[PDB]
């Protein structure tokens, strides 16, 4: 998509929302079923992608299954399967330790806001036995840096598949943000995301949709 030498475009696809989702309990690293929701919005996401005109060159997703799926679905809605579709355990989600199985409503009233922020977003802290951003981040962008830091710079164009934390460490080191301004950013559930990074790997715009 992206010129060469010019502002490089990643696109970025968040799955929609898993079986558990629906449950709102916590997930980490478990690998839950994708919903209607999260199919429709993949195949919307993926019409989305190919009704505005947006090709791709090269994909990148986690070693997840939502993900793994929903890049399957979107790559096979785009009506673009040829492209290089590739997976990364490194681009998972932030694990969530003993976290795993709690209903947000009881690790809210049991953490509140503030704990539960703390345990889910702070920045470099992470809950009993989870991950943070940084940790998930600093074991993120070895892929992103190794195997995505060479086409970048050519000037292609790439997908993502992976997850909020993910994509918000990718975001967060593509941005090069603060351990106080990272938390507080925001993406799309179901409806993928492009970011406007330039020949180096960084944003040089902002981030921006199809539908």
């Amino acid at each position: 998509m992206t010129t060469e030498a010019a502002p490089n475009l990643l696109v970025l696809t968040r799955h929609g929302e898993s079986e558990w989702n629906k449950l709102n309990l916590f997930t980490g690293w478990k690998d839950p079923a994708l919903s209607e929701t999260g199919i429709k919005e993949a195949k919307l996401g993926g019409e989305r992608l190919k009704s505005r005109g947006y090709k791709f060159d090269i994909a990148f997703t986690s070693a997840l299954q939502r993900a793994q799926k929903t890049c399957q679905i979107i790559l096979e809605e785009v009506g673009e399967p040829n492209l290089e579709t590739i997976k990364s355990e490194k681009l998972n989600e932030r694990y969530y330790g003993d976290l795993q199985g709690l209903n947000k409503d009881d690790a809210r009233k049991k953490w509140g806001a503030e704990q539960v922020q703390i345990w889910r977003r702070s920045y470099d802290i992470a809950p009993p036995n989870g991950e943070s951003l940084k940790d998930t981040a600093e074991r993120v962008l070895p892929y992103y840096k190794s195997t995505i830091v060479p086409h970048i710079l050519k000037g292609e164009k790439v997908l993502i598949a992976a997850h909020g934390n993910s994509l918000r460490a990718l975001i967060m080191d593509l941005e090069g943000l603060t351990g106080d301004q990272i938390v507080k950013r925001e993406l799309a559930t179901g409806v993928p995301i492009v970011y406007h990074l330039d020949k180096d790997g960084k944003y040089v715009s902002k981030e921006l949709i199809d539908n």
